[PDB]
Protein backbone atom coordinates (compact mmCIF):
# COMPACT_ATOMS: atom_id res chain seq x y z
CA UNK A 1 0.00 0.00 0.00
CA UNK A 2 0.97 3.60 0.46
CA UNK A 3 4.68 4.84 1.08
CA UNK A 4 5.30 5.92 4.48
CA UNK A 5 4.79 9.89 4.34
CA UNK A 6 8.24 12.11 4.57
CA UNK A 7 8.00 14.52 7.35
CA UNK A 8 6.91 17.68 5.53
CA UNK A 9 4.03 15.62 3.62
CA UNK A 10 3.17 14.59 7.65
CA UNK A 11 3.16 18.26 8.32
CA UNK A 12 1.29 19.30 5.04
CA UNK A 13 -1.19 16.32 5.88
CA UNK A 14 -1.95 17.74 9.46
CA UNK A 15 -2.25 20.82 8.97
CA UNK A 16 0.95 21.68 10.96
CA UNK A 17 2.86 24.13 8.63
CA UNK A 18 2.94 27.81 10.21
CA UNK A 19 4.17 31.51 9.25
CA UNK A 20 8.24 31.65 10.86
CA UNK A 21 8.58 35.30 12.09
CA UNK A 22 16.28 29.89 6.09
CA UNK A 23 14.56 31.83 3.88
CA UNK A 24 11.06 29.98 2.16
CA UNK A 25 10.51 28.03 5.24
CA UNK A 26 7.96 26.66 7.42
CA UNK A 27 7.65 26.67 11.18
CA UNK A 28 5.74 24.17 13.17
CA UNK A 29 2.55 24.46 15.44
CA UNK A 30 4.40 22.85 18.55
CA UNK A 31 0.56 22.35 19.80
CA UNK A 32 -0.83 21.06 17.20
CA UNK A 33 1.98 18.35 16.58
CA UNK A 34 2.04 17.46 20.24
CA UNK A 35 -1.62 16.41 20.16
CA UNK A 36 -1.53 14.38 16.71
CA UNK A 37 2.10 12.98 18.10
CA UNK A 38 -0.22 11.84 20.91
CA UNK A 39 -2.70 10.34 18.95
CA UNK A 40 -0.68 7.94 17.21
CA UNK A 41 0.16 6.61 21.15
CA UNK A 42 -2.73 4.21 20.26
CA UNK A 43 -3.81 2.38 23.67
CA UNK A 44 -2.53 1.94 26.83
CA UNK A 45 -1.62 -1.97 27.41
CA UNK A 46 -4.30 -3.36 29.63
CA UNK A 47 -4.36 -7.10 28.78
CA UNK A 48 -3.21 -8.71 26.08
CA UNK A 49 -7.38 -10.01 25.27
CA UNK A 50 -7.90 -5.97 24.99
CA UNK A 51 -5.02 -5.83 22.39
CA UNK A 52 -6.18 -6.13 18.18
CA UNK A 53 -6.09 -9.16 17.29
CA UNK A 54 -3.13 -8.48 15.26
CA UNK A 55 -1.03 -7.29 18.18
CA UNK A 56 -2.10 -9.53 20.26
CA UNK A 57 -1.18 -12.53 17.97
CA UNK A 58 2.56 -10.43 16.80
CA UNK A 59 2.79 -10.47 20.98
CA UNK A 60 2.70 -14.08 21.06
CA UNK A 61 5.07 -14.83 18.39
CA UNK A 62 7.48 -12.55 20.04
CA UNK A 63 6.73 -14.07 23.84
CA UNK A 64 7.45 -17.02 22.21
CA UNK A 65 10.87 -16.67 20.95
CA UNK A 66 11.51 -14.41 24.10
CA UNK A 67 10.57 -17.94 25.91
CA UNK A 68 13.08 -20.21 23.07
CA UNK A 69 10.26 -21.94 21.83
CA UNK A 70 11.11 -20.91 17.52
CA UNK A 71 8.31 -23.93 17.27
CA UNK A 72 5.30 -21.90 18.28
CA UNK A 73 6.23 -19.02 16.99
CA UNK A 74 7.05 -20.29 13.41
CA UNK A 75 3.89 -21.86 13.61
CA UNK A 76 2.07 -18.60 14.24
CA UNK A 77 3.71 -17.02 11.48
CA UNK A 78 3.08 -19.68 8.90
CA UNK A 79 -0.83 -20.35 9.78
CA UNK A 80 -1.03 -16.79 9.50
CA UNK A 81 0.56 -16.03 6.03
CA UNK A 82 -1.00 -19.09 4.53
CA UNK A 83 -3.93 -18.13 5.97
CA UNK A 84 -3.47 -14.61 4.89
CA UNK A 85 -3.56 -15.98 1.01
CA UNK A 86 -7.03 -17.46 1.44
CA UNK A 87 -8.66 -14.00 2.25
CA UNK A 88 -8.91 -13.30 6.36
CA UNK A 89 -5.70 -14.08 8.56
CA UNK A 90 -6.53 -16.54 11.51
CA UNK A 91 -5.59 -14.59 14.44
CA UNK A 92 -6.77 -17.58 17.03
CA UNK A 93 -4.15 -19.76 16.31
CA UNK A 94 -1.89 -17.28 18.82
CA UNK A 95 -4.36 -18.17 22.11
CA UNK A 96 -2.57 -20.92 23.08
CA UNK A 97 0.74 -19.52 23.02
CA UNK A 98 -0.63 -16.27 24.87
CA UNK A 99 -2.02 -18.38 27.26
CA UNK A 100 1.21 -20.07 27.86
CA UNK A 101 3.79 -17.29 27.91
CA UNK A 102 1.81 -14.02 28.82
CA UNK A 103 3.13 -14.32 32.33
CA UNK A 104 6.45 -15.30 31.87
CA UNK A 105 8.89 -13.59 33.26
CA UNK A 106 10.60 -11.64 30.65
CA UNK A 107 7.32 -10.79 29.27
CA UNK A 108 6.09 -10.10 32.36
CA UNK A 109 9.25 -7.41 32.95
CA UNK A 110 8.82 -5.97 29.54
CA UNK A 111 4.62 -5.06 30.74
CA UNK A 112 6.13 -3.51 33.62
CA UNK A 113 7.73 -1.34 32.05
CA UNK A 114 5.81 0.28 29.28
CA UNK A 115 2.26 1.92 29.68
CA UNK A 116 1.06 1.70 25.78
CA UNK A 117 0.03 -1.19 23.51
CA UNK A 118 2.58 0.04 21.14
CA UNK A 119 5.49 0.12 23.26
CA UNK A 120 4.90 -3.13 25.08
CA UNK A 121 4.97 -4.83 21.72
CA UNK A 122 8.12 -3.06 20.76
CA UNK A 123 9.50 -4.51 23.59
CA UNK A 124 9.04 -7.33 22.95
CA UNK A 125 10.47 -7.25 19.15
CA UNK A 126 13.25 -6.34 20.99
CA UNK A 127 13.32 -8.94 23.64
CA UNK A 128 12.29 -11.46 20.66
CA UNK A 129 15.56 -10.58 18.57
CA UNK A 130 17.86 -11.48 21.35
CA UNK A 131 17.19 -14.72 20.36
CA UNK A 132 16.96 -15.03 16.36
CA UNK A 133 16.98 -12.39 13.56
CA UNK A 134 12.71 -11.50 13.79
CA UNK A 135 12.76 -9.19 10.43
CA UNK A 136 9.43 -7.75 9.11
CA UNK A 137 9.48 -9.76 6.19
CA UNK A 138 8.36 -12.94 8.19
CA UNK A 139 4.98 -10.65 8.72
CA UNK A 140 4.25 -8.68 5.25
CA UNK A 141 0.63 -8.82 5.94
CA UNK A 142 0.76 -6.92 8.78
CA UNK A 143 0.94 -3.64 6.48
CA UNK A 144 -2.35 -3.95 4.92
CA UNK A 145 -4.11 -4.96 7.94
CA UNK A 146 -2.34 -2.48 10.21
CA UNK A 147 -0.09 0.53 9.31
CA UNK A 148 0.51 2.06 12.66
CA UNK A 149 1.76 -1.27 14.17
CA UNK A 150 3.58 -1.79 10.77
CA UNK A 151 5.63 0.82 10.75
CA UNK A 152 6.52 0.83 14.79
CA UNK A 153 7.27 -2.80 14.22
CA UNK A 154 9.83 -1.64 11.18
CA UNK A 155 11.28 1.02 13.65
CA UNK A 156 12.56 -1.40 16.03
CA UNK A 157 16.07 -1.23 15.62
CA UNK A 158 15.73 1.96 13.70
CA UNK A 159 17.30 5.25 14.88
CA UNK A 160 14.72 7.38 13.45
CA UNK A 161 11.65 6.77 12.94
CA UNK A 162 8.46 7.63 10.00
CA UNK A 163 6.78 10.21 11.05
CA UNK A 164 3.58 8.57 11.53
CA UNK A 165 5.02 6.48 14.23
CA UNK A 166 7.13 9.24 15.97
CA UNK A 167 4.89 9.08 18.86
CA UNK A 168 5.03 6.03 19.92
CA UNK A 169 8.74 5.98 18.94
CA UNK A 170 9.23 8.73 21.08
CA UNK A 171 7.69 7.67 24.11
CA UNK A 172 8.97 4.08 23.84
CA UNK A 173 12.43 5.49 23.83
CA UNK A 174 11.51 7.85 26.96
CA UNK A 175 10.40 5.01 29.09
CA UNK A 176 13.46 3.33 28.34
CA UNK A 177 15.53 6.13 29.35
CA UNK A 178 13.35 6.80 32.54
CA UNK A 179 13.85 2.94 33.49
CA UNK A 180 9.50 3.14 34.06
CA UNK A 181 6.19 2.87 31.97
CA UNK A 182 4.72 6.63 31.32
CA UNK A 183 1.25 6.95 31.08
CA UNK A 184 1.86 10.41 30.70
CA UNK A 185 2.59 10.83 26.60
CA UNK A 186 6.72 11.45 26.10
CA UNK A 187 6.67 12.73 22.77
CA UNK A 188 8.38 15.51 22.82
CA UNK A 189 11.84 14.44 20.93
CA UNK A 190 9.32 13.81 18.24
CA UNK A 191 8.24 17.39 17.99
CA UNK A 192 12.15 18.55 17.78
CA UNK A 193 12.80 15.97 14.86
CA UNK A 194 9.45 17.44 12.94
CA UNK A 195 10.46 21.03 13.56
CA UNK A 196 14.26 20.69 12.48
CA UNK A 197 12.78 17.97 9.35
CA UNK A 198 10.57 20.97 8.03
CA UNK A 199 12.99 24.15 8.56
CA UNK A 200 15.16 21.49 5.92
CA UNK A 201 12.86 22.09 3.25
CA UNK A 202 12.24 25.24 0.67
CA UNK A 203 9.02 25.86 0.15
CA UNK A 204 7.33 27.33 -2.83
CA UNK A 205 6.24 30.88 -3.24
CA UNK A 206 2.45 29.74 -3.46
CA UNK A 207 3.33 27.26 -0.69
CA UNK A 208 4.55 30.31 1.48
CA UNK A 209 1.48 32.36 0.54
CA UNK A 210 -0.56 29.57 1.71
CA UNK A 211 0.92 29.92 5.30
CA UNK A 212 -1.20 31.14 8.23
CA UNK A 213 0.33 32.78 11.67
CA UNK B 1 -12.40 -3.36 -2.95
CA UNK B 2 -8.99 -1.80 -2.90
CA UNK B 3 -5.40 -3.87 -3.84
CA UNK B 4 -6.02 -5.94 -0.92
CA UNK B 5 -9.56 -7.51 -1.70
CA UNK B 6 -10.73 -10.95 -1.51
CA UNK B 7 -10.36 -13.62 -4.46
CA UNK B 8 -13.99 -13.69 -6.18
CA UNK B 9 -15.93 -16.93 -5.53
CA UNK B 10 -17.44 -18.05 -9.41
CA UNK B 11 -20.66 -17.01 -8.31
CA UNK B 12 -19.39 -13.04 -7.41
CA UNK B 13 -16.71 -13.89 -10.81
CA UNK B 14 -20.06 -14.87 -12.92
CA UNK B 15 -22.57 -11.29 -11.93
CA UNK B 16 -19.40 -9.32 -11.93
CA UNK B 17 -18.51 -10.52 -15.82
CA UNK B 18 -22.37 -10.50 -16.78
CA UNK B 19 -21.75 -14.25 -17.33
CA UNK B 20 -25.02 -15.13 -15.81
CA UNK B 21 -28.42 -16.51 -17.80
CA UNK B 22 -31.75 -18.62 -18.23
CA UNK B 23 -30.75 -21.70 -18.68
CA UNK B 24 -33.25 -23.44 -21.01
CA UNK B 25 -31.66 -27.04 -20.92
CA UNK B 26 -34.09 -27.34 -17.49
CA UNK B 27 -36.42 -24.59 -18.77
CA UNK B 28 -37.19 -27.02 -21.91
CA UNK B 29 -36.56 -30.14 -19.78
CA UNK B 30 -36.69 -29.55 -16.05
CA UNK B 31 -34.36 -31.94 -13.79
CA UNK B 32 -35.63 -32.17 -9.76
CA UNK B 33 -31.70 -32.03 -8.91
CA UNK B 34 -30.94 -28.93 -10.58
CA UNK B 35 -34.30 -26.16 -10.10
CA UNK B 36 -33.47 -22.69 -9.12
CA UNK B 37 -30.39 -22.36 -10.82
CA UNK B 38 -28.94 -20.12 -13.79
CA UNK B 39 -26.97 -20.83 -16.51
CA UNK B 40 -23.71 -19.36 -18.47
CA UNK B 41 -23.04 -17.10 -21.07
CA UNK B 42 -20.03 -19.45 -22.92
CA UNK B 43 -19.47 -16.85 -25.93
CA UNK B 44 -19.01 -13.78 -23.04
CA UNK B 45 -17.43 -16.19 -20.71
CA UNK B 46 -14.44 -17.23 -23.71
CA UNK B 47 -13.89 -13.80 -23.69
CA UNK B 48 -12.98 -12.84 -20.20
CA UNK B 49 -11.11 -15.98 -19.93
CA UNK B 50 -9.34 -15.33 -22.88
CA UNK B 51 -8.67 -11.50 -21.59
CA UNK B 52 -6.96 -13.02 -18.35
CA UNK B 53 -4.49 -15.18 -20.25
CA UNK B 54 -2.16 -11.87 -20.59
CA UNK B 55 0.74 -11.07 -22.71
CA UNK B 56 2.26 -13.76 -24.73
CA UNK B 57 5.98 -14.94 -23.70
CA UNK B 58 8.41 -12.87 -25.89
CA UNK B 59 11.64 -12.35 -24.32
CA UNK B 60 12.00 -12.57 -20.05
CA UNK B 61 12.85 -8.29 -21.17
CA UNK B 62 9.37 -7.90 -22.37
CA UNK B 63 7.94 -9.05 -19.39
CA UNK B 64 6.60 -7.28 -16.40
CA UNK B 65 8.59 -6.01 -13.82
CA UNK B 66 7.36 -8.31 -10.91
CA UNK B 67 7.45 -11.38 -13.74
CA UNK B 68 10.90 -10.64 -14.46
CA UNK B 69 12.27 -10.84 -11.24
CA UNK B 70 10.17 -13.55 -9.43
CA UNK B 71 10.92 -15.35 -12.71
CA UNK B 72 14.92 -14.75 -12.05
CA UNK B 73 14.06 -16.09 -8.79
CA UNK B 74 12.26 -19.51 -9.96
CA UNK B 75 15.10 -20.03 -12.59
CA UNK B 76 18.25 -19.35 -9.89
CA UNK B 77 15.97 -22.31 -7.77
CA UNK B 78 15.53 -24.68 -10.79
CA UNK B 79 19.95 -23.65 -11.33
CA UNK B 80 20.26 -24.52 -7.46
CA UNK B 81 21.84 -21.28 -6.41
CA UNK B 82 19.91 -20.35 -3.81
CA UNK B 83 21.95 -17.54 -2.51
CA UNK B 84 20.81 -15.75 -5.73
CA UNK B 85 17.52 -16.49 -5.24
CA UNK B 86 16.85 -16.12 -1.79
CA UNK B 87 18.86 -12.10 -2.25
CA UNK B 88 16.48 -11.60 -4.53
CA UNK B 89 13.33 -12.05 -2.30
CA UNK B 90 15.75 -10.31 1.01
CA UNK B 91 15.61 -6.90 -1.60
CA UNK B 92 12.51 -7.12 -2.60
CA UNK B 93 11.42 -7.73 1.06
CA UNK B 94 13.33 -4.86 2.05
CA UNK B 95 12.71 -2.10 -0.64
CA UNK B 96 8.75 -2.99 0.48
CA UNK B 97 8.48 -1.70 3.60
CA UNK B 98 8.62 1.93 2.87
CA UNK B 99 9.14 2.46 -0.74
CA UNK B 100 9.58 1.20 -3.98
CA UNK B 101 10.71 -2.82 -4.59
CA UNK B 102 14.36 -2.81 -6.32
CA UNK B 103 13.07 -5.36 -9.12
CA UNK B 104 16.25 -4.85 -10.90
CA UNK B 105 18.17 -6.77 -8.44
CA UNK B 106 17.24 -9.32 -10.70
CA UNK B 107 18.76 -8.84 -13.85
CA UNK B 108 21.67 -10.45 -12.77
CA UNK B 109 20.59 -13.52 -12.08
CA UNK B 110 18.35 -13.34 -15.55
CA UNK B 111 21.38 -12.57 -17.26
CA UNK B 112 22.78 -15.62 -16.00
CA UNK B 113 20.25 -18.61 -16.29
CA UNK B 114 17.73 -17.42 -18.74
CA UNK B 115 19.41 -19.50 -21.49
CA UNK B 116 19.87 -22.22 -19.29
CA UNK B 117 18.95 -25.82 -20.23
CA UNK B 118 16.37 -26.25 -17.47
CA UNK B 119 14.79 -23.17 -17.99
CA UNK B 120 15.11 -22.87 -22.27
CA UNK B 121 12.57 -26.11 -21.73
CA UNK B 122 9.92 -24.87 -19.72
CA UNK B 123 9.75 -21.53 -22.01
CA UNK B 124 9.80 -23.78 -25.42
CA UNK B 125 6.57 -25.16 -23.78
CA UNK B 126 4.92 -22.41 -22.94
CA UNK B 127 3.56 -19.79 -24.74
CA UNK B 128 1.86 -16.69 -22.11
CA UNK B 129 3.86 -15.19 -19.51
CA UNK B 130 1.66 -16.52 -16.89
CA UNK B 131 2.31 -20.21 -18.12
CA UNK B 132 5.83 -19.71 -18.25
CA UNK B 133 6.10 -18.80 -14.93
CA UNK B 134 3.90 -21.22 -13.65
CA UNK B 135 6.12 -23.76 -15.04
CA UNK B 136 9.13 -22.09 -13.80
CA UNK B 137 7.52 -21.91 -10.09
CA UNK B 138 6.56 -25.58 -10.19
CA UNK B 139 10.05 -26.53 -11.18
CA UNK B 140 11.73 -24.47 -8.90
CA UNK B 141 9.44 -26.56 -6.04
CA UNK B 142 11.54 -29.76 -7.14
CA UNK B 143 14.43 -27.70 -5.23
CA UNK B 144 13.02 -26.85 -2.55
CA UNK B 145 9.78 -25.32 -1.02
CA UNK B 146 9.01 -21.56 -2.22
CA UNK B 147 5.89 -20.70 -0.46
CA UNK B 148 3.72 -18.37 -2.12
CA UNK B 149 4.29 -16.43 1.47
CA UNK B 150 7.77 -14.82 -0.11
CA UNK B 151 6.08 -13.20 -2.55
CA UNK B 152 3.32 -11.61 -0.55
CA UNK B 153 3.95 -7.66 -1.86
CA UNK B 154 3.36 -8.88 -5.32
CA UNK B 155 -0.72 -9.15 -4.49
CA UNK B 156 -0.97 -4.89 -4.20
CA UNK B 157 1.59 -4.84 -7.57
CA UNK B 158 -0.04 -7.67 -9.67
CA UNK B 159 -3.30 -9.56 -8.35
CA UNK B 160 -3.56 -11.73 -11.65
CA UNK B 161 0.05 -12.72 -11.17
CA UNK B 162 -0.38 -13.54 -7.50
CA UNK B 163 -3.52 -15.72 -8.06
CA UNK B 164 -1.77 -17.45 -10.97
CA UNK B 165 1.16 -18.15 -8.56
CA UNK B 166 -1.06 -19.22 -5.55
CA UNK B 167 -2.58 -22.12 -7.78
CA UNK B 168 0.43 -23.76 -8.43
CA UNK B 169 0.19 -27.24 -6.75
CA UNK B 170 -3.90 -26.26 -6.22
CA UNK B 171 -6.11 -28.67 -8.40
CA UNK B 172 -9.04 -25.31 -8.70
CA UNK B 173 -7.86 -22.22 -9.60
CA UNK B 174 -9.58 -18.89 -8.12
CA UNK B 175 -12.03 -17.47 -10.73
CA UNK B 176 -9.80 -14.87 -11.78
CA UNK B 177 -7.03 -17.29 -13.11
CA UNK B 178 -8.93 -19.79 -14.04
CA UNK B 179 -8.24 -18.79 -18.13
CA UNK B 180 -4.23 -19.02 -17.46
CA UNK B 181 -4.77 -22.25 -15.10
CA UNK B 182 -7.01 -23.95 -17.58
CA UNK B 183 -4.21 -22.71 -20.53
CA UNK B 184 -1.60 -23.85 -18.69
CA UNK B 185 -2.69 -27.50 -18.08
CA UNK B 186 -3.92 -27.76 -21.77
CA UNK B 187 -0.29 -26.91 -22.53
CA UNK B 188 1.08 -29.40 -20.38
CA UNK B 189 -1.20 -32.03 -21.30
CA UNK B 190 -0.35 -31.30 -24.95
CA UNK B 191 3.46 -31.32 -24.74
CA UNK B 192 3.47 -27.87 -26.55
CA UNK B 193 3.21 -24.78 -26.30
CA UNK B 194 -0.37 -23.41 -27.80
CA UNK B 195 -0.67 -19.63 -28.46
CA UNK B 196 -5.04 -20.21 -29.49
CA UNK B 197 -6.19 -19.98 -26.08
CA UNK B 198 -7.22 -23.22 -24.63
CA UNK B 199 -9.49 -22.25 -21.91
CA UNK B 200 -12.99 -24.73 -22.43
CA UNK B 201 -11.97 -26.08 -18.97
CA UNK B 202 -12.26 -23.04 -17.19
CA UNK B 203 -15.56 -22.25 -18.61
CA UNK B 204 -17.21 -26.09 -17.76
CA UNK B 205 -15.52 -25.47 -14.26
CA UNK B 206 -17.57 -22.42 -14.32
CA UNK B 207 -21.05 -23.54 -15.31
CA UNK B 208 -20.98 -26.12 -12.52
CA UNK B 209 -19.79 -23.84 -10.17
CA UNK B 210 -23.13 -21.70 -11.08
CA UNK B 211 -25.42 -25.04 -10.94
CA UNK B 212 -24.12 -25.69 -7.45
CA UNK B 213 -25.67 -22.09 -6.23
CA UNK B 214 -29.65 -21.67 -5.73
CA UNK B 215 -31.18 -18.59 -6.56
CA UNK B 216 -34.12 -16.87 -4.92
CA UNK B 217 -37.86 -16.52 -7.23
CA UNK B 218 -36.57 -13.05 -7.73
CA UNK B 219 -33.29 -14.05 -8.83
CA UNK B 220 -34.38 -16.35 -10.84
CA UNK B 221 -36.76 -13.62 -12.75
CA UNK B 222 -34.62 -11.01 -12.84
CA UNK B 223 -31.67 -13.34 -15.52
CA UNK B 224 -32.07 -13.06 -19.21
Amino acid sequence: WAMALTPMEFARKYNLLRKDDEEMTAGIRRGDAKRVFTMQLGPYWDGFERCSPQAYALSAVFMARMNRDRDAANNILKVLDKTFVDGKPDFSVARPVMKKYQNSELVQEVVAKHAYVLTVIASLLEAAREDGVVPSSEFLWLKPVDRRLWYMLNCVGRQTPYSEVAGPFAHWKAEKEMGRRSLVPMIDEAIRALEIAVKEVRLTPRQMEELEP
